[PDB]
DNA sequence: CGGCGGTACTG
DNA sequence: CAGTAC
DNA sequence: GCCG
């Protein structure tokens, strides 16, 4: 359906190297020009044509046409040469932007001089014993392995709850960065406390093997760990596990879905409606002071299935696999 | 020009 | 609070 | 980077 691939493909790399640099605006900026490219439901043609896209301003589509007449983008061949050591550095969990610059900064150039020299945060240790697992995309037959084995664990303190493999898993993709798994109970109650039990269940599997993020103490929804199947040669994988109220779940797995971009231009959407869309609840919007100050939430206006939410904001409902944006 | 999603942990 | 992440 |  891309008709702009070979454009697109050029701008993608530009955009990576501002991101990992750590100019996000910009990089923002990109990631909806592109977006707006692959979307077209024809081949740009031309400086007029591109300008007329939404997401696609004048210095945009002067590296469109470039591209487009030229077939090279010249910015390309002056991007820094710390952007692939920065890329590098970043493609590490736990480690982003500022931490690449200052690797960099002292004079690290590979993951070697980071093992052997580098200040490591705990999150950080794990991300780099682990950065091949991690940068490869598993198979989504693996990612469905993953989530029954969350399932098999969880249905057995209650068979009622229901679990879904969010993410790109949801949205239909060949393959998938990360598992996303979103837990739930259409008795509205019988949610409450699996956290616990779950983790400690997979933990004595062997199935989970680090953690990244898990606050315990609190009776809390969110996990960012590492698990393992079982069986030789099986990679790390990085897992997230959300368990919400049903009350919440349309918007839960709304978020949980994405893409992130989704997310971005959706919640933009609602912000310009009058109203705030959150993982938590589509609700109205948040109450300020004299000054543009929030000091408040909006009043949640109730969503029990996700076209509720489309439907709320004025959207003609998208499917899963339409979202990956 | 200023704003650019809304949220949550870690230390 | 700065950094990072979903 | 784009948009209003
Ligand atoms: N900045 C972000 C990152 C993620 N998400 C949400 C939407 C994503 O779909 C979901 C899962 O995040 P992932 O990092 O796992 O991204 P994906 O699953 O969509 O793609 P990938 O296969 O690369 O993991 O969390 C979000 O709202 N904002
Ligand atoms: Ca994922
Ligand atoms: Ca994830």
């Amino acid at each position: 359906t891309n008709h702009n691939l070979h454009i697109t493909e050029k701008l993608e790399v530009l955009a990576k190297a501002y991101s990992v640099q750590g100019d996000k605006w910009r990089a923002l900026g990109y990631a909806k020009a592109i977006n707006a490219l692959k979307s077209f439901h024809k081949p740009v043609t031309s400086y007029q044509e591109a300008c007329s896209i939404p997401g696609i301003g004048k210095r945009m589509a002067e590296k469109i046409i470039e591209i487009l007449e030229s077939g090279h983008l010249r910015k390309l061949d002056h991007i820094s040469e710390s952007v692939p050591v920065l890329e590098l550095f970043s493609n590490i969990w736990g480690a982003g932007t500022k931490t690449a610059q200052m690797w960099y900064q002292q004079g690290f150039r590979s993951l070697e001089d980071i093992r052997s020299q580098a200040s490591l945060t705990t999150q950080q240790a794990i991300g780099l014993k682990h950065y091949s697992d991690f940068l490869e995309r598993m198979p989504r037959e693996e990612a469905t392995e993953i989530e029954q084995t969350v399932q098999k664990a969880a249905q057995a303190f209650n068979s009622g709850l229901l679990c879904v493999a969010c993410g790109s898993y949801r949205r239909g993709k060949a393959t998938c960065g990360d598992v996303d798994v979103a837990i739930t109970h259409p008795d509205g109650r019988s949610h409450r406390g699996i956290f616990s039990r779950l983790l400690d269940s997979l933990r004595q599997e062997g199935f989970l093997t680090d953690d990244l993020v898990s606050q315990e103490e609190n009776g809390q929804q969110k996990y960012l760990g590492v698990c393992r199947l079982p069986g030789p040669g099986r990679r790390h994988r990085r897992l997230d596990i959300i368990v919400v109220p049903y009350s919440e779940f349309a918007c839960a797995l709304l978020y949980f879905t994405g893409s992130a971009h989704f997310n971005r231009s959706m919640r933009a959407l609602a912000k310009t409606k009058g109203m705030s869309l959150s993982e938590h609840a589509l609700s109205t919007a948040v109450v300020r002071n004299t000054h543009g100050c929030k000091v408040g939430p909006g009043r949640v206006l109730p969503t029990p299935t996700e076209k509720d939410v489309f439907r709320l904001l004025g959207l003609p409902y998208r499917e899963p696999a339409e979202r990956d944006w």
